[PDB]
Order: structure tokens, then C-alpha cells, then sequence
């Protein structure tokens, strides 16, 4: 009673057996799974920098398109400008601002850069001062269609009223193109 | 004999210490596993929407920059068109769409934008039914679509408005609401 | 001689022990085995879709390119286009002479819009052939030469005007890399 059967011993023997085979077979797999572990990890960074990349070169590129959707300016320091949607060139001189009954009035010269007439241009126009939200807020807007003739080569008198801002403060002007009734002619 | 061997037993309890250790690393390496486990997969969910926010930009982008490559239109909804590919302007005006053998004949005018006169443009044409409105109908349509390029000698004159004809075989006016149009600039003259 | 009693118990308790311990990490090993499929195979999925954009990405950046500026071999170039989106201008190259350590592009310019332009500015880079293999550009970039040019020049609209372009450095033969701009800062409409 002091010792043990050794027939139960026996029993220990081949069960300590089977436990090495399955740690064998666990040590292998996990082995395994550490590798593409890795591999996953490494292949991830990767993946996060090219996005990071493109993400930037996108960014630009967008940028840059902008270009053809609107000019931007501000009206105090600016003399010529330069207005081009992909298909109509127009070339502009601010002559003057003046105050008009609670806003201001931008007296401007167009010019049609194409060697065909262009009339019945609209003019989409946000405006106001040199922020991120309210600054947006305090942006005024409107669409101003027009009957204005536009002939190849010739400066052409326009005046463009914005309402709710003085002169002095008339810093920001957004100005964009719509073509929804534009005539290749004389009007 | 009846009882077990002390040396068999020392043996034995030799290996059990051995299987500890290894069982002991195996369950501190499982752990280590299951971390890195769970910061791939929050990881991938980000890389997920990340991707999917950057396709979205780069589709846009990328139909932003197909304006100058070609124009199209719907030749049935439309009289003046614009072709821009950056260096030569050119607008047109849709007279009249005619029906002949198997096909449609559109008269139109062409003029140059420009203040120079240019001469021996080709012109890259697709036609066709109308755009699809759905993904999964798009592979069809294209293999659908008929192309040709029409060489011409025609010069076009700054501001002269001029008769071209486009001969399109293989659809009637009716079912002709596809139009793609582009500059071939190979043998363009400028003077 | 013989094995303790005691010492045996203690032995089959902790085997007892290991075999829960076993069980645990197998199960366990089967649920990392499936999660790791998973990764596995979604991302495979994503390095597609990041492959097609880059893909992508790389033909809509070489395209805002000719926006940009206008890249050309003048040793292989008559005609050309600048267009800046605003101003466009018209080249073509007569020919390219030596001077005093440098080249001289007499060319003629044409005002391709309806009204006149003056005073434009030229942004140029030049050099020798930009190489074909992509891990050479930095170097090449290095040695590239650039200058502004300003000008008090009036481009009449349609009328064809003679420019000359000097560029020191580079003798005609090897200025095989012209990389021409337009700088807006004093432009006139008159």
C-alpha cells in the first residue's frame, strides 16, 4: 500500500504518448498560423501606405479639377480673371465696384475667348468676405440669367449686382458658368 | 513484478515536467495569437471602409477627366454639342438625322473654336442604342456598340460653321439615342 | 526499487491536468484556424480592389499631367499645344541652334485665342532624354536645368510670332527633354 500498480503505470505510460503526438501536432499548427499571421500583418501596412498614396494623388487631382467648375477671386485685388468650363473660354475686367441700395455693383467687361458668338450665358455667383462654417453661412448666392450677346473678340459691358454686401467688404466672389439656354449666335 | 519500476516512474515524470514547458509555451504563444488576431481583424474592418471611400473618390475623379477624352450625347435630345480634348476646340450643330440601308445619316455643322484654321482631323465614333442605366447591362451593350473612325481632308476655318456628314450603318434614327465622339490627332495640321 | 504510491497519484492528477489543458488549446487552435481563413480570404479581396485603383489612379495622374505643363523632345518635336486651361498657345520648332554653352529653339508661337495676350512667362525645364526605367528619375531629375523667362512679347490672335528660347547648359544634340509652362502672373489681355 505503500506503492504503486504496475499496470496503472502502463496505462500513464501510453497516455503520456498520445499527449506528446497532440503537442506535436499543436507546436506544427501553431507554427503554421504564426507564419500567415505574419504574412497578414506585413501584406495590411502595405495595403494602409498605397491608399495612403493614392489617397493623396487623388486629392490633388481633384484640386486641380476644381479649376473648370468655377473661378474663384477676390473682386478688390483683381483686374483680369478667367472663367473656362471645358468648352466656353470667357476672359473678364473688373472696371469698378460701387455701392448700390444695401449691397454693391460690379461693373465688369466679358469677352467670348471662341471664334463663335456665345449668348444667353447664366451666371451662378456666391459672394462675401475673405471661419469654415458660419463664414459659409454668411455667403450669399444666386443665379443670374442673362440675354447678353457675346461676340468673338469684343469686350462686352456686364454689371453684376450682389445684394446684402458693401464694396469694402466684398472680398470673396464665386463665379460659374450655366449653359442651359447658351445660342452659338447673334441673339 | 506487481508494482511499477522507480526508474520507468522517474523517467515518466521527466517527460510530464517536459510537456509542462511545452504546454506552457503553447498556451502563452495562443494568447499572443489571439491578440494579434483581433487587432487584424478591427484593422481590416477600417482597411474595409477606407478602401471602399477611396474608390468612391477615384470613380469620380476619373469620369471628371473622360470630358475631354470624348463627348457624348443622345443625337435625338440634342443640337449643340462641345469637343474639347484640350487642344483643339471644336462645337457642332445637329441639322438633321436620315434614315438610309440599314442605318442612320446625320448631317451637322462643325466649327472651329479656334483662331488658327486646322485641317485633317479624324474622328473616332461610337454609336449606338441608348446607355443602360443598370451595372450588370453594361458588358452587353458595349459588344452591342458599333465604332468606326472617319478620316477627313475637310479644313475647318476659325468661325466658319461647315457641313459634315456622319454616316452611321447598323442603326435607324429611332433606336439612335448613343453618340460618342472624339479627336484623332495623328495627322492634324495647324496653320 | 519500487515506485511511490503517492508521487504516482500526484502524477496521474497533473497528466489529468495537461489533458484538460490539451483539449482547451485544440479547441482553440480550430477557432484561430477559421478566423485566420477569414482574413485570409477578404483580404486577398482587398489587394484586388487596391490593385485596380492604383491601376487607376496611375492613368488619371498622367493625364492631369498634360494640364500641368507640356513635356516634349524638341529633337523629335515640330508641332506642340501649351494649354493651361486658360491661355492657348500654339508651337512649332524651326530649328535649334549652338551658341555660347547652350542651345537656341527658334520657334513660332500662335495666340489661339480670339483676343491678344501679353507679356506671358515662361516656365521651362531642360535636359537630356528621360529614361525609360523608373528608378533613374531621380538622378536624371537632379541634373535637369530651369529658368523663367519673361517676356514682353504680344500674341496677336492667329498670327503665327517668332520666340527664341536660349538654354545654357545643353548643346542641340543632347537636349533631348524640354518641359515648357505658362506663368500667369503678367498677363495682359491687350
Amino acid at each position: 500500500d505503500y506503492f504503486a500498480d504496475k499496470h496503472l503505470v502502463e496505462e500513464m505510460k501510453e497516455q503520456q504518448k498520445e499527449q506528446e503526438t497532440k503537442i506535436n501536432l499543436l507546436e506544427k499548427q501553431q507554427k503554421e498560423q504564426e507564419a500567415k499571421i505574419n504574412l497578414l500583418e506585413k501584406q495590411q501596412a502595405t495595403i494602409i501606405n498605397t491608399t495612403k498614396k493614392v489617397t493623396e494623388v487623388v486629392g490633388r487631382v481633384e484640386r486641380k479639377q476644381r479649376l473648370f467648375d468655377y473661378t474663384e477671386l477676390d473682386p478688390s485685388q483683381t483686374h483680369y480673371f478667367i472663367i473656362n468650363n471645358g468648352n466656353i473660354g470667357l476672359a473678364g475686367r473688373i472696371l469698378s465696384i460701387e455701392p448700390i441700395d444695401n449691397g454693391s455693383v460690379i461693373h465688369l467687361d466679358l469677352v467670348n475667348l471662341l471664334s463663335i458668338p456665345v449668348s444667353n450665358l447664366a451666371f451662378n455667383m456666391t459672394w462675401g468676405t475673405k471661419d469654415l462654417p458660419r463664414w459659409k453661412q454668411l455667403l450669399l448666392n444666386t443665379k443670374m440669367d442673362s440675354t447678353i450677346e457675346l461676340l468673338p473678340g469684343a469686350w462686352t459691358n456686364v454689371t453684376l449686382t450682389l445684394k446684402g454686401v458693401s464694396p469694402n467688404n466684398l472680398k470673396y466672389l464665386k463665379i460659374g458658368i450655366d449653359m442651359e439656354n447658351v445660342i452659338f449666335d447673334s441673339i
